Order: C-alpha cells, then structure tokens, then sequence
C-alpha cells in the first residue's frame, strides 16, 4: 500500500534540500515516499490552507463566485502582486494572504472549526487567530493528512457543495497541455520552525490521477522555485509526465 | 469596435496557408481580425459542435458527469485514439466523433433544435441527420458567431445548469501556465468543400479575457498543426501571451 523509494533523495541532494515527496497512484491504491517518517510528520499548512479556505468562503456565500473582486485595503505589502484587487482565482494563484484573512473572519471560529471537523483536515485546531491560525495557530497537516483530503476534493465527497468543490478546483489549475493537468497549491510556512515549503494536488492524466504532495526544508526564500522543480523532477523518474 | 489588421496574413502566409483570426477584447469590448469578411463567413463546425453538443447532453442527463464512461463500440477507425473508452474529457481532448453521434441520437432532433435556437447558434439549422448534421447537415457558424456563443458560455449565460456549463469549460480546458490559460475545441470539416481547421476558444488572463476563433483552409491533415501555431503568433504579437 505504501512504498518508499530512497532514490528520490537524489534529487533533493541534487539540490542541496531535504524533505518529502509523497505520490498516491488512484487507479492502483498505491503510495510511494522517499521518507515514509517525514511523509507523517504534520507541519503548519500555511497557503495550502487556501483550499479549504475556498471551500468554506464559498459554501457559506462568502464568496458568490470566482469572478466577485476583493479590493486590495490601500496597504503596501511585501509582495507586489498583493497590492492589487484580486478574485479567487488570483488570490489564490499568487498566494494573497489578506484576502483570506478577510475570508476567515467572515466565515468565523464556530464554522471554520465545524468545517475542518467535517473535512477531516489534518489535527482539525483552529487555536490561535482566526485570520492567521494556518500561519501561527494550532492547526498541523502532514504530506500524508494533504492527500487524503484532496482525495475527497477530486472525487467530489467533501461537505460542501460540488458546485463549491468544482470553483476551488478550476482556481488550484496551475499547469496544462496535451500530456497532463495540474491542479495544486502552494504553501510557504515561516512563522514557527521549521521553515518549510509547501506543494500539494494532483496530476490528471487521460487514464488515472496521481496525487502528491510535497514539503522540504526552507530556511529562505531563495529556494522556493524547489518545490515544483523537485516534485517535478520525481513525476519524471516516475513516467508519470514526459 | 472592430479593427481589420492585415499584417496577422504574414503568419498565414510564412505556413503557406489562407484563413481568418478572430480576437475579443472582453474588457474594452473590442474585436480584432486579418479579414473582415472571412470572419463573418459561416461554415460547417466540425468537431466546435462538441461545445455545444457536451452542453445539451449533460444539461438532459445524456452525460451524468466528466467521469462516466463511453464504452467503444468495438469499431475499429481511422484514429487509433478512437478505439478506446472515454469520458467527456477525453472524448472533447481527442474529439471522438462517434460518442457524440450518441449524445445526438438520444438528444433527438426536436431538442437538439430547441437548444441551439435558445443558444443563438450560427444558423440554427440542424438539417440532415441527427447523428452527423454538424459534419455534413445544415448548420452553419462564422468565427464571430462562434465568439458571440463563447462569451454567453463563459458568463454561464446560456439557457442550460451552471453545472453543465462549469462541466464543458473543465472539458475545453488545452493549456495552461503561470502566463495564461487557453479553454478552446479544435475543428476540421472534412466531407463538405472547402476543407477548413477550426481553433475557438478564449485566454484567460489575471485581469482579462480575450476570445478567439480562427478557421483556415486544410486541404489536407499535415497542416492541423497550423491551427495552434497561426493563433499564437497572432496572440504574441498582439501581446497576450508573451
């Protein structure tokens, strides 16, 4: 059922990181990790937690639609792609932090922590800030936890509508052409050691979907192109893209 | 409100090739074309009937979902592709004509009829048979009338569920980047003259969309390829995609 394959190491050696690639076959039921112990280990979830944000923000009406604008608040961040107006397909590709702080205030701790319940995501603890507990809260999620929730994402069977489901899935579309579909997300934690990237979803070929999710050790931004460069690197070894 | 710009012939003309580019500027409300009068020149959809004809068939339960399987019928055809099991996504990918002859058949003239007068389609004629009109029947659509039924279908404004179309414009899904997103369906008329490759469709982009919808003589298959390569170049040059 699960398998680990060390030769993956290779390509975070190649790279001077370390962490875990976890891959779910759907078709065969089947699990392969380079480190089945960091592929259990729960980290803060950061960005990633923009998906079942999305979920809830449009299951309780929070967000009408992926169209519907969110005014940037007239303050300057860090990130220049922030200081503009977004919608859910924007602020999700460019990983608006703002927005979704507006989002969980909106949805508020009752309901955020129901639906993390009703989700089964990871250790379901919203402690801490409403707005900020995927970044310095209490909420943990391991590669293994990312998996099992997008699984249910895929296949439609979260509690929320399919309509919600369908909207967060068009807003994960990241990469597509005549050989695979990327639906995924990405995550940075730095509030709380260890540092840590994030990149979880799945890759839709015409005849199964590979799931994965991936972290590896961040202790400054300059490694953040790793993410997809590694996952990408073991989904070839694989043969599961050209 | 429409700008004729004669210098996109030279991508038709460097592939040896004679045809029409259509582009909408959704934010300014504003078209662009080689050829003004080729754009509004009707000829037989082909394979662009998969949009519409995907749309009836989940909006009457023909098609459940994007995940229900089209048994082959044991067959063999031409395209290798062909000779296999489908579901809606790979059916629109490969464009397997004879699943759709089956979405038309239980369709049945009558609806098929009503629905395509209530989308405002090319002609609206669906003289011949029910199971091949769009190949070799009556209907007829130009690239502007191709680009008028792209934009109710992005604005989920056609008289058919969200859902259904939620569910094409997943189907339609070709490519994707950091960059850009290309929603689009491939055409190539074939049993009536003249000849002609159809590419419609749209790019998103972060703050706009631009339609399109190009047509271009194909007097044989070896320049199908041209279809893609022709748009991009237009689309480069006109800056939508880099």
């Amino acid at each position: 059922e699960w398998q680990e394959n060390k030769s993956w190491n290779a390509h975070f050696t190649e790279h001077k990181s370390q962490g875990v690639v976890v891959l779910w076959n759907e078709n065969k039921q089947q699990g392969f990790t380079n480190n089945l112990k960091r592929a259990n280990q729960a980290f803060l979830p950061a960005s990633t937690f923009k998906i079942p944000n999305s979920l809830i923000a449009l299951d309780l009406g929070v967000v009408k639609d992926e169209h519907q604008v969110f005014k940037w608040d007239g303050q300057t961040r860090d990130i220049a792609t922030w200081n503009r107006d977004h919608n859910l397909i924007t602020a999700m590709k460019y990983s608006v932090v703002p927005v979704y702080q507006e989002f969980a205030r909106q949805i508020g701790e009752a309901r955020m922590s129901k639906m993390l319940h009703a989700f089964d995501y990871g250790n379901e603890d919203i402690s801490g800030n409403v707005d900020s507990f995927w970044l310095d809260g209490g909420i943990r999620i391991s590669a293994t936890e990312q998996i099992s929730f997008l699984r249910k994402l895929y296949h439609n069977k979260l509690h929320v509508s399919e309509r919600s489901q369908r909207i967060v899935k068009q807003a994960m579309l990241t990469e597509a052409n005549g050989d695979y579909i990327i639906r995924a997300k990405t995550g940075y934690s730095t509030r709380i050691e260890p540092k840590i990237g994030w990149w979880v979803g799945w890759v839709e070929l015409d005849d199964n979907v590979w799931f994965f999710a991936m972290n590896m050790d961040m202790p400054t931004s300059d490694g953040l192109g790793l993410r997809q460069a590694i996952t990408k690197e073991v989904l070839k070894q694989e043969k599961i893209i050209p």
